[PDB]
C-alpha cells in the first residue's frame, strides 16, 4: 500500500476514514471519473474511480484521498471520508453548493437584468480566500502546481460565499503529456526546466486573479499554448481585464515577475489584496455589464 508525507506526519490508506457503503446515497451527476452529489444527513460530492481502470489510476485515486484528508484549513475542501472497500471506489468531499469558480464567474457576470450581481468586493473576497489557502500550502511546503479557477469551489452562490481550493490532481500526478500541462498558468522555469517551488503557485495565483477580475475568461485570449509559451518567455504579460482597478492589476504583474525571487510570497499577496479591499477607488469601480 502507498505512503504519503505532510506537515511532519506520514500517513497510509489505513488512516483514511472508511464510510460504510450502505450509508452513502447518490442523488445526481455533477460532471467528470464521474462526480456525483450525494448524501451520507451530510451533503457530499462523490468522486468515483472507474471500475475499469489501470493500476496507476488506482494509485493516483488513493493518493488524492490521502492528500486532501491530510489538509486542515478553511480554504481547502474538506474530505468527509472514502469508501474504498466497495466498487466503484469513492472519495467523499464537502459539497460546495456554489459550484466551481470558473462556472460561477461566467454565470454570475453582471447583465442588464442584474447589473450589480457581482461587485469588486465579491471578487476581492474570492481572491483573499484562495490566497489564504495558498499561504497555508506555502507554509506547509506543499506546491499545488495548478492554481486555476477551474480548481476552486464556492460554498454558496450568495454574498457569504467562501472560496476554497477543491482539486489536487496535478500535485498528485507529480507526487501524461505536453498538451495537457496547464501552460497558461505556469511560470517560465516550470514549463522550461520542470522547476517547481512555492514561487510557482505565486505565478499561477496571478493568472487566477486575472481569471477572477475578467469574470471567467480563458487566459491569454486567442493565444494557443505554444503562443503563450513564446509570449511569456519573451516577457509578454496579459493586459488588465476590463475595468480592472490599477492596484489589482499591479498584484497580477508582481505575481508574473520573471525571476521567482522577485515574486511576492502569499503573506505579501494577502496584504495587497487587503489594501485593495480597503481602497474606495478600487471597490467603488463598477464591473462591466455584459449585454
Ligand atoms: C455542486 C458543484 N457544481 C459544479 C459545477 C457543475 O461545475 C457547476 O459549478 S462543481 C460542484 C462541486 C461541489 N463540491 C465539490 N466538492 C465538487 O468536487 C468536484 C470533485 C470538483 C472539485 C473541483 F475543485 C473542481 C471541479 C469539480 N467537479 N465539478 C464537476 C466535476 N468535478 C464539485
Amino acid at each position: 500500500n502507498p505512503n504519503y508525507c505532510f506537515a511532519g506526519k506520514t500517513s497510509s490508506i489505513s488512516d483514511l476514514k472508511e464510510v460504510p457503503r450502505k450509508n452513502i446515497t447518490l442523488i445526481r451527476g455533477l460532471g467528470h471519473g464521474e462526480v456525483y452529489e450525494g448524501q451520507v444527513p451530510l451533503q457530499v460530492a462523490v468522486k468515483t474511480l472507474p471500475e475499469v481502470c489501470s493500476e496507476q489510476d488506482e494509485l493516483d485515486f488513493l493518493m488524492e484521498a490521502l492528500i486532501i484528508s491530510k489538509f486542515n484549513h478553511q480554504n481547502i475542501v474538506r474530505c468527509i471520508g472514502v469508501s474504498l472497500q466497495s466498487l466503484p471506489r469513492f472519495i467523499l468531499l464537502e459539497l460546495m453548493a456554489g459550484g466551481d469558480l470558473k462556472s460561477f464567474l461566467r454565470e454570475t457576470r453582471p447583465r442588464p437584468s442584474q447589473p450589480s450581481s457581482l461587485a469588486m468586493l465579491d471578487l476581492l473576497h474570492v481572491a483573499r480566500d484562495i490566497a489564504c489557502g495558498c499561504q497555508y500550502l506555502e507554509e506547509n511546503h506543499f506546491i499545488h502546481r495548478d492554481i486555476a479557477a477551474r480548481n476552486c469551489l464556492l460554498t454558496c452562490p450568495g454574498p457569504g460565499r467562501v472560496a476554497k481550493i477543491g482539486d489536487f490532481g496535478m500535485a498528485r500526478d507529480i507526487y501524461g503529456g505536453c498538451a495537457m500541462l496547464p501552460v497558461k498558468w505556469m511560470p517560465p522555469e516550470a514549463f522550461m526546466e520542470g522547476i517547481f517551488t512555492s514561487k510557482t503557485d505565486t505565478w499561477s495565483f496571478g493568472v487566477l486573479l486575472w481569471e477572477i477580475f475578467s469574470l471567467g475568461y480563458m487566459p491569454y485570449p486567442s493565444k494557443s499554448n505554444q503562443e503563450v509559451l513564446e509570449f511569456v518567455t519573451s516577457g509578454g504579460r496579459m493586459d488588465p481585464p476590463k475595468n480592472c482597478p490599477g492596484p489589482v492589476y499591479r498584484i497580477m504583474t508582481q505575481c508574473w515577475q520573471h525571476q521567482p525571487e522577485d515574486r511576492p510570497n502569499f503573506a505579501i499577496i494577502l496584504e495587497r489584496i487587503e489594501y485593495c479591499t480597503q481602497d474606495p477607488d478600487v471597490i467603488n469601480t463598477a464591473l462591466p455589464i455584459e449585454y
